[PDB]
């Protein structure tokens, strides 16, 4: 067979037996082989077994004489942001997402943070790894260690007009994470009054492994911004490169209505600019991005996609319904910072409530949220749905699975590149009773 950690966009898997020191060195010597000339940052996560992982891929790029540039404990975001700042040839982020304890990973970049996934580079990586059996050389490069987060901290700031914030009061949930380090950085900067929920890093997750979109994670947010009438909460995964957002009723604000209101964030102050979103739900933030001045511009989901769409297009932002926004000045990469201080900076300047940004949107095209359908036949269960509408003749599009227009009500249906499952996403032009029926319909004919 092959190594099972070896996915489609990153390593992922239990160690010892999927992942591990002597694999994460031989990651390293393979990743040497497959860069430009340059260093090599290295960051980590919470994760108990991420630094001697790090460590074992630092000894591997060493060997093959590439410097290292160890930034230390990290988001993700880090990794990315300083290996384009620092015009490195690549980096590593070891981190295990949300995975379960004995889970760890890495996010492998090369020239200014472009990802390595499995068809540009990463199943080369494993094929490597899989055949070497030579006895590990020792280091013929150095490691330097640089936990200045000075250029970092600085690039997160010139997203807002620090003189027109208010002192909102937010609620930040790092679930133990690590996105209270940055928090706590930026706090000196920001006017804001912060209630710290989790906020500790503890790689043990005494609180559970940080996953906002579990509905028992998702309550300690809401409670916190509720029992301290909080402006808004901003939780984080472990990583942070995904935020997520709570108003100040504490209701949890679905992914896609953040695209479109960041991407009117983003045209403020970059006019004209094209944005990238992706096809499982569309109506909303092509309309707020045109009603703004700018371009929306369909692509197919998953970072890779939309990361080469928005460089090839110049485009000043893209979002994802699944709480992924990325930043052309931010080396076109993710981050979970700044989409809130983008936020923070909307409802101080606009004296509107994060809950009245969105809530009109939220009338005007109602989604279902993503569905997962672990089926036997995901081909025949497809087959039965477009069977079904067929003599509705809708509007057919193939861009990212099945797009299916049919005027007051579309969907998306596609199978997930990092898991064996059909996402369905529905949504209406302004009819809630449309919506439940058409996702019941579609349910009932993916089940059967
Ligand atoms: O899950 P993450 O945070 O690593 O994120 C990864 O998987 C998500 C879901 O992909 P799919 O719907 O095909 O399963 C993608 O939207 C995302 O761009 C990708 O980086
Ligand atoms: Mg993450």
């Amino acid at each position: 067979m092959t190594l099972p950690a070896f996915k489609a966009y990153d390593i992922r898997g239990r160690v010892p037996d999927e992942l591990n020191e002597d694999l994460a060195r031989r990651i390293g010597v393979a990743l040497a082989a497959q860069l430009d000339q340059g260093p090599v940052v290295l960051g980590h996560d919470v994760r108990l077994a991420s630094p001697a992982l790090q460590e074992a891929l630092s000894a591997g790029l060493r060997a093959s004489g590439r410097d290292v540039i160890d930034i230390g404990l990290c988001g993700t975001e880090e990794v990315y942001f300083q290996t384009d700042y620092l015009k490195a040839a690549g980096g590593v982020m070891v981190t295990a997402s949300h995975n379960p304890m004995d889970y760890n990973g890495m996010k492998l970049v090369r020239e200014q943070a472009r990802p390595i996934s499995s068809d540009t580079g990463l199943f080369a990586i494993r094929d490597t790894v899989a055949a070497d059996t030579a006895a590990p050389g020792e280091p013929t490069a150095s490691e330097q260690s640089r936990t200045d987060k000075t250029a970092y901290l600085e690039h997160l700031l010139s997203y807002v007009d620090r003189s027109t914030l208010k002192p909102l009061k937010l609620v930040v949930n790092a679930g133990n994470g690590g996105a209270g380090l940055i928090v706590d950085l930026l706090a000196p900067h920001l006017p804001f009054e912060f209630v710290r929920v989790f906020h500790e890093p503890d790689g043990n997750f005494p609180n559970g492994i940080p996953n906002p979109l579990l509905p028992e994670n998702r309550d300690a947010t809401a409670k916190a911004v509720k029992d301290n009438g909080a402006d808004f909460g901003i939780a984080w995964d472990g990583d942070f490169d995904r935020c997520f957002f709570f108003d100040h009723t504490g209701r949890f604000i679905e992914g896609y209505y953040l695209v479109g209101l960041l991407a009117q964030a983003i045209l403020a102050k970059q006019p004209g600019g094209k944005v990238v979103h992706d096809p499982r739900l569309t109506w909303n933030t092509v309309e707020q991005v045109e009603e703004a001045g700018g371009i929306p511009v369909l692509c197919k989901s998953g970072h890779a996609f939309i990361k080469e769409k928005m460089r090839s297009e110049n485009a000043v932002y893209g979002g994802e319904m699944s709480a992924h926004h990325y930043f052309r000045e931010f080396a076109y990469a993710d981050s979970g910072m700044i989409p809130w201080l983008l936020i923070a900076e909307l409802v101080s300047q606009s004296g509107r409530s994060l809950a009245d940004l969105v809530e009109a949107r939220m009338q005007k095209f109602p989604c279902s949220g993503e569905i997962n359908f672990k089926v036997a036949d995901a081909k025949a269960s497809v087959a039965r749905v477009m069977e079904h509408y067929a003599s509705l003749s809708p509007e057919l599009d193939y861009t990212d699975g099945i797009s299916a227009d049919f005027g007051q009500w579309r969907f998306n249906l596609r199978s997930s590149n990092t898991e064996p499952l059909l996402r369905l996403n529905v949504e209406t032009r302004g009819d809630a009773a449309l919506l439940e029926t058409r996702t019941q319909e579609i349910s009932n004919l993916l089940r059967g």
